[PDB]
């Protein structure tokens, strides 16, 4: 299975504000990659069901209600497949603010400098029924953040292992960090595994290329 | 001013991998606005939009170029969708399908070579459909009108872009994108008459140590 | 001038019916534009649209009226969707859920009785959520501003509509709709200041000979 | 399971042309009925997959291509369920023109006066692969038409039986015609059946209520 490495550059007419151009990309792990440019809407969007989940996150409804509603939405879906687990991270690229939605633990970690914090909510909702083990979190990322997400297989006290090993990373490169973190989990076995393993890593960085600084004429 | 950026990586191992795995992941990026990443334990998380979906299906038919162009037109004449430059890569065998509506155009750089992406009556919406077999190390470059028709006093834009891509002393997609943007902007003088978008994709062999 | 119309019927028998059947059917009508009917042999054919879907899900939660109103508002304040009068009937037990956004309002006629559909802080979009238990022979009547606020010099519109519905000497939905439209139009003089829409639904016992 | 009987009336401001009001309804057989009014889009729409099929019908692409494309669209769907059969009738309410899309025979019949014609294409496409047995038809209906659609169970030379019995109907009322046609199929058994039976009937009629004729002032 081939990988793709991508990159993009975008500039509005009269260097400022909003553009008639749009570009998008999407990757279905190990299967399909798509990229679109349009010169004048979003070329790609979430699932029927993930669209609904996103709308709840986006709303800013209080957290207990969001959890209740997500549970209900999750509640009525095609029994096959049960759509657990779900680990979903949505980064806003204007302010680098990230909303996390988890359905059936994961967990995910944010490495900042040498500090590796786990992605979890400060206030855990109690005194309710949460049948799908739904968790909703809001962190604020900044340039140089490394968000690592993993499945049950690779993740399996495990926080200490991940925390330590993520400090042990001497590289800032996502495709490298992923492969190494895989390597470390596998040699701990010393061979193949019965369970599926996937890890994705995302690095946040602050777009400041030379052409961005080329000045437009004055009057 | 400029929005934040994202650089991503993923590693995947099937159980005794192996044909299949319950696990799946996906990502999508709405340029400059939104990045999403999803992991699920044993129906993709993200998909094309409604109109791109019908066009995507027609591509995936494999029907004759002549009729697909004709049938996509009829579809588009019942919308405007503006222009569309769509590249779809199969990560299993690196084959690629291109759907162009309203031109573009696009280029592939294979070693020192650079070729335009084109297919070997009335075409109302200027539709093209193309297939290619990519290879590890290929660089696919997509761009809007403002980059490609950007250079100030250039007769043959095709030739200008090839020559510039042939001169890229870099296999890094983000550098290439930024370099091509810069070269166009400087032919004017920080002046940006049209919106400018470039997307660069590199095909890699997935073959880590495990 | 006026569009064509449709009058529909369906009969369904499960195998030794019986809890379940591979067969399903559906219909939908986009008022004055489109009618569709589907039969399938062993995922509904038609569904609410994207925004109605989220609102529909919230209704089907069953969450507290106070918070559902509050949560639907927050949802609507991220769109305008205009107004929405939505009635959803469960054909198994004849229970009914109503979602009103931006008023309406609506009425149910049970025998000689006629009651308005209403639920026993800031409500930005004027949202109501209501549940009722309907019964064989009930007549549910829905209408837009132009019908209900239509009558020329009437102080209490609620009372005008009840009195008129109480006087319906007819259990046929299409007749009721046409009669109510006529009564409003004549209070003006063929003059139609606003758009006028009325929808009438009657609940029947399905109990044919078999 | 309850039934609903419905009706509706609609009039644009200043009796003519296009309205800010819209109304819709939908019924999921034996399960759910919904009705919406909006005072200013369609409240209800087809499936993800039926949307795509509809777009192909709507396009006026030639028939062989439409059949090929529908097959491909049909071709890539969730293996469960195989979504065969499909009998789909779409009436345009402006001109009473009906597009039929069939996936795995049915068939459906249009009764006009005492004439009962079967819904099939005049030119059947040959020299192709049609894996889902896709059929696409275009008839023009008129006031007083009775379109009858049925599943494999009730329909089972059967055309002669349906044709005769549909002539034998002495009623113009859809919910009656359906129940009778069920009755006739069942007594032919004389009890219950192993196979599922459903029939839907649609009568086309030409909207001309009294209020439509009430005149608006002249100058
Ligand atoms: O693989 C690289 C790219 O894949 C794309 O589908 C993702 O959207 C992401 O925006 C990029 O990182
Ligand atoms: O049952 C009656 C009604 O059901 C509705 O869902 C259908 O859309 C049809 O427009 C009506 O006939
Ligand atoms: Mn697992
Ligand atoms: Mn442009
Ligand atoms: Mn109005
Ligand atoms: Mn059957």
């Amino acid at each position: 299975s081939y990988r793709v490495s991508t990159g993009a550059a975008h500039a509005a007419k009269g260097g400022g504000l909003v553009s008639g151009d749009s570009y998008s990309m999407m990757e279905l792990g190990a299967r399909k990659y798509a990229a679109a440019i349009s010169d004048g809407r979003a070329h790609f969007e979430s699932n029927e069901t993930i669209k609904l989940l996103e709308k709840i996150l986006e709303s800013g409804i209080d957290e207990k209600i969001a959890i209740k509603t997500i549970n209900s939405i999750l509640s009525l879906r095609t029994t096959d497949e049960i759509y657990s687990t779900l680990d979903l991270s949505i980064i806003d690229l204007q302010d680098a603010s990230c909303k996390f939605l988890k359905v059936g633990s994961t967990p995910s970690f944010i490495k900042r400098g040498d500090q590796v914090m786990k992605v979890q909510a400060s206030n855990l909702p109690i005194g309710i029924i949460n049948e799908f083990d739904v968790e909703v979190v809001s962190e604020q990322l900044k340039a140089g953040d490394l968000l690592i997400m993993m499945s049950d297989g690779i993740f399996e006290n495990h926080d200490l292992w991940m925390k330590r090993k993520m400090k042990g990373l001497k590289t800032n490169d996502p495709q490298e960090i992923a492969d190494l973190l895989m390597e470390e989990v596998i040699r701990t076995r010393s061979g193949q595994i019965e369970d599926d393993m996937t890890v994705v890593v995302v690095r946040i960085d602050h777009n400041t290329p030379k052409w961005a600084s080329i000045p437009v004429p004055a009057i």
